[PDB]
């Protein structure tokens, strides 16, 4: 089934997943010198004190740090967005070395890695509802370097050796997403897709301008978790991006001059 592979890779995901080559498929590159400052968009809010982290999986495909989603807790709002969104989850996407991982890019450059917060519309209902239809997620996208460490990563970063292969979970109370947040809010905006199939054309992604530092080490330690299921030949967990797709008939909006 599908993955990161020669044989099962993105550029394979088409024939599974015909959406693949659609009109408003993620990730894309943002040409910082075509974005336009739009004096309408609102500033962001991100109101996450009351968030309740719940458990860490291993997909098979990232790790998810899942939320407790079945009151309001942790909301996005503002922005570009009308309405309620609350965080159901979050997750990476990261590079075997330092000058890859990053799914969105930013004038061709590669982050190490990337950080997806996902949110679903309130007014849908659940999340299985939401993903059909156009304005049903959000995705606040966060670029990460390497240099100092991010110690808010930390509790995540030490979890990850008893989740090492396919299927394996783990208790993850208690995690407080505000220590994953730069300084800015100051974000670039469009319409897409999820990543992966099955690339459902539903996101309004938020990316955020201001990189976070992690610490080589920190990233060391997301390269050593597994594809594979326990008891399988070992697949190191990397280079799980998408590359950029066609910008089409697509306008990215700045929210800062
Ligand atoms: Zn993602």
């Amino acid at each position: 089934h599908w993955g990161y592979g020669k044989h099962n890779g993105p550029e394979h995901w088409h024939k599974d997943f015909p959406i693949a080559k659609g009109e408003r498929q993620s990730p894309v590159d943002i040409d910082t010198h075509t974005a336009k400052y739009d004096p309408s968009l609102k500033p962001l809010s991100v109101s996450y004190d009351q968030a309740t982290s719940l458990r860490i999986l291993n997909n098979g495909h990232a790790f998810n740090v899942e939320f407790d989603d079945s009151q309001d807790k942790a909301v996005l709002k503002g922005g570009p967005l009308d309405g309620t969104y609350r965080l159901i989850q979050f997750h990476f996407h990261w590079g075997s070395l330092d000058g890859q991982g990053s799914e969105h890019t930013v004038d061709k450059k590669k982050y190490a890695a990337e950080l997806h917060l996902v949110h679903w519309n309130t007014k849908y209902g659940d999340f299985g509802k939401a993903v059909q239809q156009p304005d049903g997620l959000a995705v606040l996208g966060i670029f990460l370097k390497v240099g100092s460490a991010k110690p808010g990563l930390q509790k995540v970063v030490d979890v990850l050796d008893s989740i090492k292969t396919k299927g394996k979970s783990a208790d993850f109370t208690n995690f407080d997403p505000r220590g994953l947040l730069p300084e800015s809010l100051d974000y670039w905006t469009y319409p897409g897709s999820l990543t992966t199939p099955p690339l459902l054309e539903c996101v309004t992604w938020i990316v955020l301008k201001e990189p976070i530092s992690v610490s080589s080490e920190q990233v060391l330690k997301f390269r050593k978790l597994n594809f594979n299921g326990e008891g399988e030949p070992e697949e190191l967990m990397v280079d799980n991006w998408r590359p950029a797709q066609p910008l089409k008939n697509r306008q990215i909006k700045a929210s800062f001059k």
